[PDB]
RNA sequence: GGUUUAGAACGUCGUGAGACAGUUCGGUCCCUAUCUGCCGUGGGCGCUGGAGAACUGAGGGGGGCUGCUCCUAGUACGAGA
C-alpha cells in the first residue's frame, strides 16, 4: 500500500534572503539524488524550478515550486527517503509565497552567504519562520 | 551634372527688339615637361697605393586602429532590479 513509511516524510523548505544560492542548492539535490540529468545554473537559465519565461530570463523564482527525491543516505546508510522541497523565492516582491509554502513545511533549510550572512531577507523568513514555530537548520 | 555662349519653350515684364537670384530639353574642357619638387635608377670623381668582401651606425623612412565572445564573475556595487 503506502510506499514509504510515515517516518521516512520530509516536507522541507528552501527559504533566504536573495540570490544566496537557493536555487542552485536545490538543483544539487535533484543532481544528488538522479532525478535530473544535468546540473544546470541559474544564470543561464537551465534550472528546472525556474519555469515561468520570467524566470528564465532575469534569473529569478517569482514563484514556488514542488519536488521531490530520494536521499538514501552518502554511504547509502538509510533506506530511501522521500523528500518534498518546494524551492521558495526571497524578493520582499512575493513574501506571501513564501509564508504560503512555510506553513505547510515541516522543517526549514535556511542558505546563507558566507560573504554576507545574515541579510534584510534572511531576518524577514527568519521572523516568518519563527511566528509558525516552524524547526529550522542553516546551510552557509 | 550645376553655374554663366550661340538653338527652343513655358510663366511673368515690355508696344517691341529682348529680359528675369524663375523654370525647362540640347550643348567641343588643348599642351610631347626645359627648371624647381617628388618616386626610382645609374655614369664621373672623391674618401690620398690599388682591389674583393663583411659590416658599425649619425641620420631618414615605414608601422602604431579596433570590435565582439568567454574567463575572472553574477565577483565588487546594489534591499533589490
Ligand atoms: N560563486 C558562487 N555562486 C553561487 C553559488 N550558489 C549559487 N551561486 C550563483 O549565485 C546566483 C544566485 O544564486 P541562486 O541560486 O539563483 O539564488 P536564489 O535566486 O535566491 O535561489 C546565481 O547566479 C547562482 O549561480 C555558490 O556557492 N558560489
Ligand atoms: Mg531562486
Ligand atoms: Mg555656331
Ligand atoms: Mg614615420
Ligand atoms: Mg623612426
Ligand atoms: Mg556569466
Ligand atoms: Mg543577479
Ligand atoms: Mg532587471
Amino acid at each position: 500500500a503506502r510506499t514509504t513509511p510515515i517516518a521516512r516524510y520530509r516536507n522541507i523548505g528552501i527559504s533566504a534572503h536573495i540570490d544566496a544560492g537557493k536555487t542552485t542548492t536545490t538543483e544539487r539535490i535533484l543532481f544528488y539524488t538522479g532525478v535530473n540529468h544535468k546540473i544546470g545554473e541559474v544564470h543561464d537559465g537551465a534550472a528546472t524550478m525556474d519555469w515561468m519565461e520570467q524566470e528564465q530570463e532575469r534569473g529569478i523564482t517569482i514563484t514556488s515550486a514542488a519536488t521531490t527525491a530520494f536521499w538514501s543516505g552518502m554511504a547509502k546508510q538509510y533506506e530511501p527517503h522521500r523528500i518534498n522541497i518546494i524551492d521558495t523565492p526571497g524578493h520582499v516582491d512575493f513574501t506571501i509565497e513564501v509564508e504560503r509554502s512555510m506553513r505547510v513545511l515541516d522543517g526549514a533549510v535556511m542558505v546563507y552567504c558566507a560573504v554576507g550572512g545574515v541579510q534584510p531577507q534572511s531576518e524577514t523568513v527568519w521572523r516568518q519562520a519563527n511566528k509558525y514555530k516552524v524547526p529550522r537548520i542553516a546551510f552557509v
